């Protein structure tokens, strides 16, 4: 049973013009499986696009690839990013998390959240008025990937509630 290939998927953009299929692989396949590995080039002159794709076997190979970035591939940095639920990605390192309700605390969203990235800000929402806790926070993190595998899973249990989790701008 696999995962969908969706989400097993990374575009690298900030190619080499010089990367080709082969030299994508090889770097990548450093982290895992490679089933797919493309350059996406012009269709009459052959020329790079400067961005391509690759796809592993395993979620688990996508978030081994992202930990080892900076990926340094034939000699330039490139920018690895996975697929989020236009064909535009928004990256951002903020979450908006929903129904929190007023039992939840910093280190009950800090426990759960730092197992997808290093955290920088947590903001639990309190009324301008009363003080009062709202139900909801943001949470900031040093880094886009931790949001993009937030967003992607069905379910987010913190503090036994059930939450609502978006990406925040
Ligand atoms: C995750 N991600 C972000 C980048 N992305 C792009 N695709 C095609 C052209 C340019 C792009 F920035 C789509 C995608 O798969």
């Amino acid at each position: 049973p696999k995962e969908p290939e969706q989400l097993r998927k990374l575009f690298i953009g900030g190619l080499s013009f010089e990367t080709t299929d082969e030299s994508l692989r090889s770097h990548f396949e450093q982290w895992g499986t490679l089933t797919d590995c493309v350059v996406m080039r012009d269709p009459n002159t052959k020329r790079s696009r400067g961005f391509g794709f690759v796809t592993y076997a395993t979620v688990e190979e996508v978030d081994a690839a992202m930990n080892a970035r900076p990926h340094k591939v034939d000699g330039r940095v490139v920018e690895p990013k996975r697929a989020v639920s236009p064909g535009a990605h928004l990256t951002v390192k903020k979450i908006f998390v929903g129904g929190i309700k007023e039992d939840t605390e910093e280190h009950h969203l800090r426990d759960y959240f730092e197992q997808y990235g290093k955290i920088e800000v947590i903001e639990i929402m309190t009324d301008r008025g009363s003080g009062k806790k709202r139900g909801f926070a943001f949470v900031t993190f040093d880094d886009h990937d931790s949001v993009d595998k937030i967003v992607i899973q069905k379910y987010h249990t913190v503090n036994g509630h059930n939450c609502e989790v978006r990406k925040a701008l």
